[PDB]
């Protein structure tokens, strides 16, 4: 009788040390009239894996215990084989056989009528389930593609088998079965949970942990969280402690102090007995609220526990049928036991400060700031603030175009203002100078929409000028060249379902190219050539241009503008033209605006140097920066050399007296300009 | 058919009256001995009702898988079909007949009258298409042996009364008399 290595669920369940889970009832509707079929009633699943697939299959056994069952399956029993254990654990693949022979024979052994659960049955191949059609249930639940790969090969054993699917969980989903857990997890923890963190906590949770599948994602960092909040709880509060181990020394220099004959000693012992008496008189108040408050939650977990206990002992009674003493108890523990909870309540809130039961948000923020690297501090807009702050936000970055940057942000607010189409994200074409932080420009979007990089991938048009590379960048099916590493900007979606598409200098990709990705753009989705489902309407897509730079004159005017907006509708399919929510104009970079610009960078300079105790302070003479502007001033470019130009023209020289010594810690890194090469101005001699 | 040749041959011999030395050497052939053997999936092929049609593939089975003489001195074949609901309510109710006559036994003597109609719902209950009349007394023990004893030790019926058992809600409860 070796169900050693297999466990009752249907028990567990009558045992009652299991979860109720929600959602997709439906679906176990579809697999109860898929038993109650005799054409082939052994289904598989087709489970994205870390959806607690699990969880499903137990809510099956839950509902199959309490008469919801099709009476041909009355008595039948869900078990559970650990198959992987058992199929790996083997060193030796024949004792692995022997195992599977017995497990199987007993199986029909069927003393009563049971239906094991099994998994990754793929994992059964590498044919013994001869009979499996017959006297043989089977349970079956993976993603499609192992089905594909072992069982859609196979005729007679697939063919014994049905396909059934569950989904990504909504939102909904996970809130409700938060709901539902707030409860269990409690009475386990002893702790408070708010509704609307749980919402905000999954909303991020989703937002982030792609890695990993919801809902449990959810749950676990719940988990987590509480568990903290939990260790901060059992812990006594570290004022006390320190107070307490200052008493203990107290103690000590107390009994080493009595025993000496000098008044000195006397004196610094009557002290010591005195603030000793003080700091009881100071903890054990604090002391003995915290011992009070833990015997309360002490109450509160135990009060539950015997609500659950009772309620489930009225429960068996129930499918005993006992509705005399069910009720009985229904009517003499458990509202009375809510009452318990009622006053429990009102005494911890009248406690009501060191320990909160709650947990706020900003815990599980830290978490996963700690999982990811950033600040909720960053966390917190919902795209709102980050939308009412986006103006000067981005200014702090990059200026001199406010004009292209406020239609950006107006554009950007109506994206988030779910008015403007949805379906179709707003689309940018810059159109101006060229190293005007332009892709600096684009990156800085990219972050302040996300505030991680990763959001953002290059992808200039300049490669993609043709058919071929539009093969290449929609994908193709499995018999053209731009296959086989899928399609890059394919894959680049595949993987984001929120992030910016650059399209660098279009005026290099062809009509073509506009007219596929408007087909994409225009629901910002398409259908991709290896032959997937892909659409990123919460994606973003924004072009760039400077062909009118060559319009610009030194020193945007509309007049220039409109024979630019001209040479580019009749460049580009001006109704694809109109797919653009703004076309992002820009002018020649005065002087001021660059000034500025090899400002931050010498700050960038100096906050690298704080970046090290090595750090001295960098003076930028005016006629310097003004200088160094003009030279590395590329009008082919802007000043995109001009930061190579400036660093290599200064720093060089900088860490050359610095690691000689020719000026010291914290010192003045005078830029002053010399006969218009500016040398840095030593302090030490040799 | 799980097992290997050789002994299907052994078999085969001792069926023809045969008999083989064995250890202590004596030959032992069957000479007052009741054989017979068993073969499995035919149901799964015979449709519902008995026809002549599958009977000749799996005869034919029979044969393509085994020896025509070891075949051959076996007196007949005899396949059954999947059970009906006359045949399952018969059955039932003989079997709570041997339950109510083997707790007779125990002095506790009470009378069992059950609702036949919840008894229809326990046979389809219990009778599969898999494995009939083994898995329905496990679920009439289940059901049965435990109300009983509630309601003996409960004084909720004692001796001289009526077993009465009715469904309720999909669920067969077997009612007692004198609550608590």
């Amino acid at each position: 009788n070796l169900s050693k290595f297999c466990i009752d669920m249907t028990a567990m369940a009558r045992e009652g040390k299991i979860d109720p889970v929600i959602g997709r009832e439906e679906e176990i509707r579809r697999v109860i009239r898929i038993l109650s079929r005799r054409t082939k009633n052994n289904p598989v699943l087709i489970g994205e894996p870390g959806v607690g697939k699990t969880t499903i299959v137990e809510g099956l056994a839950q509902r199959i215990v309490n008469a919801d069952v099709p009476d041909n399956l009355a008595a039948c029993k869900l078990l559970s084989l650990d198959v992987g254990a058992l199929v790996a654990g083997s060193k030796y693949r024949g004792e692995f056989e022997e195992r599977m022979k017995g497990v199987l024979k007993e199986i029909q052994e069927s003393k009563e009528t049971i239906i094991l659960f099994v998994d990754e049955i793929h994992l059964l191949m590498g044919l013994k389930p001869m009979l499996a059609r017959g006297q043989l249930h089977c349970i079956g639940a993976t993603t499609l593609a192992e089905y594909r790969k072992y069982i859609e090969k196979d005729a007679a054993f697939e063919r014994r088998f049905q396909q059934v699917l569950v989904k990504e969980p909504s939102i909904t989903e996970t809130i409700s079965i938060l709901r539902g857990l707030k409860e269990k997890y409690e009475v386990h923890h002893g702790v408070n949970i708010a509704d609307a963190a749980i919402v905000a906590a999954a909303n991020l949770a989703a937002r982030y942990l792609t890695s990993r599948r919801l809902p449990d994602s959810a749950v676990d960092l719940i988990d987590e969280a509480a568990a903290a909040v939990r260790v901060a709880r059992e812990s006594q509060p570290e004022i006390i402690d320190s107070l307490e181990r200052r008493l203990r020394q107290l103690k000590i220099e107390i009994h080493a102090l009595s025993r000496e004959k000098d008044e000195a000693s006397k004196a610094r012992l009557a002290q010591a007995k005195q603030d000793a008496q003080n700091v009881e008189e100071e903890l054990r108040p604090l002391r003995e609220k915290y011992e009070r408050e833990r015997q309360r939650g002490k109450a509160i977990q135990e009060a539950k526990m015997k609500l659950e206990a009772l309620r489930v002992k009225a429960e068996d009674a129930s499918r005993m049928g006992d509705h005399s003493r069910a009720a009985d108890l229904q009517y003499y523990a458990i509202p009375e036991q809510e009452a318990i909870i009622k006053r429990l309540e009102a005494e911890k809130a009248a406690a009501d400060s060191m320990i909160t039961d709650v947990v706020g948000p900003d815990q599980i923020n830290e978490i996963v700031a700690r999982w990811t690297g950033i600040p909720v501090t960053r966390l917190k807009t919902s795209e709102k603030e980050k939308l009412l702050h986006m103006e000067q936000a981005l200014s702090k970055i990059v200026v001199g175009q406010k004009e292209a940057v406020q239609s950006v942000s107006n554009a950007i607010r109506l994206q988030r203002s779910g008015l403007s189409n949805p379906n179709q994200p707003p689309s940018f074409l810059f159109c101006g100078p060229s190293g005007t932080g332009k892709t600096l420009l684009t990156k800085a979007l990219a972050e302040f929409l996300f505030d991680d990089p990763k959001s953002m991938i290059r992808f200039d048009m300049s490669e993609y000028q043709e058919r071929h590379s539009l093969s290449r960048m929609i994908g193709a099916p499995p018999g053209y060249v731009g296959h086989d590493a899928g399609g890059q900007l394919t894959e680049a979606l595949r993987r984001r379902p929120f992030s910016i598409l650059l399209f660098d200098e279009v005026e290099k990709a062809a009509k073509e190219v506009l007219t596929v990705l408007l087909q994409l753009m225009d629901d910002g989705r398409i259908t991709d050539g290896q032959g997937r489902v892909v659409d990123a309407k919460n994606c973003i897509v924004v072009m760039t241009s400077n062909l009118g730079a060559e319009y610009l004159s030194r020193a945007i005017d509309p007049t220039t503008r409109e024979l630019v907006m001209n040479t580019l509708r009749n460049y580009f399919l001006p109704e694809f033209l109109n797919r653009i929510s703004s076309i992002v104009i820009f002018n020649r970079l005065t002087r001021r605006e660059i000034r500025k610009i090899v400002d931050l960078r010498i700050a960038e300079i100096q906050k690298r140097l704080t970046d090290n105790d090595r750090n001295v302070t960098i003076k930028v003479s005016d006629e310097a920066k003004d200088k160094l502007g003009a030279q590395g001033y590329s009008p082919v470019y802007g000043a995109r050399p001009l930061q190579r130009l400036l660093e290599k023209e200064v720093l060089n020289r900088l860490a050359i007296l610095i690691l000689r010594g020719q000026i010291r810690e914290g010192e003045v890194a005078c830029v002053e300009l010399v006969d218009g090469k500016v040398q840095v101005l030593p302090n030490h001699p040799d």
